[PDB]
């Protein structure tokens, strides 16, 4: 097939993924370069939905200049019927990589943790708190993790495994800290902290319950265990901040 974003023509390669009203494609431009085009249908979209979309685009377009750990938005075409976004194409999303891969390299993990802190820190410096961080929000692009979205735009998906206790109780940057710790905990232990609880009502009860001790099995990396223990502190007031995580021995020491 084929498609037009501004003047430029794009040959479709495959469908990289989906959404409700959205479809993502792997494409080639006239210079035979690879990109991702996110198509969004605005046909049955309300004003609040439209505005949530316009807000997330404006933020992504802006924050691109601030960090390379944020996905590139090269161009876009917005009408009253559709949105076309020409973005950088990834190799695989972090969830699909983690699900496929057996064990993760301690260096690979440390490197990915670093990238995650850098992307989230950036959004936070611009007043953005994602609140729905999951491995699916990150993209491997040449051994580099990139943040896919900001959580602003309406609508794995629906998962409560990375949900902070305060979000269940009903939201500060500390909420994203909890969710990041759940991601690192998965990369460390091969499961999210409350993954063994099937029942969603029982799972939500465990997360909020302080008498429910989160287990941190002894790994050779004492620095990595401390990060996990720091991130996964139920009281947001007792939880480590992102600027504090960037100065932690796990990130800084050889
Ligand atoms: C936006 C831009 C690029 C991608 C995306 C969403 N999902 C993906 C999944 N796998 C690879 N690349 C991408």
């Amino acid at each position: 097939q084929s498609m037009s974003v501004k003047g430029r023509i794009y040959s479709i390669l495959k469908q990289i993924g989906s959404g409700g009203s959205s479809k993502v494609f792997q494409v080639l431009n006239e210079k035979k370069q690879i990109y991702a085009i996110k198509y969004v249908n605005l046909e049955e979209a309300d004003n609040q939905t439209l505005d949530s979309y316009r807000n997330e685009i404006a933020y992504l377009n802006k924050l691109q200049q601030h960090s390379d750990k944020i996905i590139r938005l090269y161009d876009y075409e917005i009408t009253d019927q559709y949105i076309y976004m020409v973005m950088e194409c990834g190799n695989i999303d972090l969830n699909s990589w983690l699900k496929k891969k057996k064990s993760i390299d301690p260096w690979e993990r440390k490197s990915y943790w670093k990238n995650m802190l850098e992307a989230v820190h950036t959004i936070h410096q611009h007043g953005i708190v994602h609140s729905d961080l999951k491995p699916a929000n990150f993209l491997i692009v040449d051994g580099m993790l990139k943040l896919i979205d900001f959580g602003i735009a309406n609508q794995q998906v629906g998962t409560v495994n990375y949900m902070p206790p305060e979000a269940i109780k009903d939201i500060s940057p500390k909420s994203d800290v909890w969710s990041l710790g759940c991601i690192l905990y998965y990369m460390t232990y091969g499961k999210t902290p409350f993954q063994q609880i099937i029942n969603q009502i029982s799972k939500l009860h465990a997360i909020i319950d302080p008498n429910h001790e989160i287990e941190f099995p002894d790994i050779p990396e004492k620095d990595l265990q401390d990060v996990l223990k720091c991130c996964l502190k139920r009281d947001p007031k007792q939880r480590i901040s992102i600027p504090e995580l960037l100065a932690h021995p796990y990130v800084q020491i050889q």
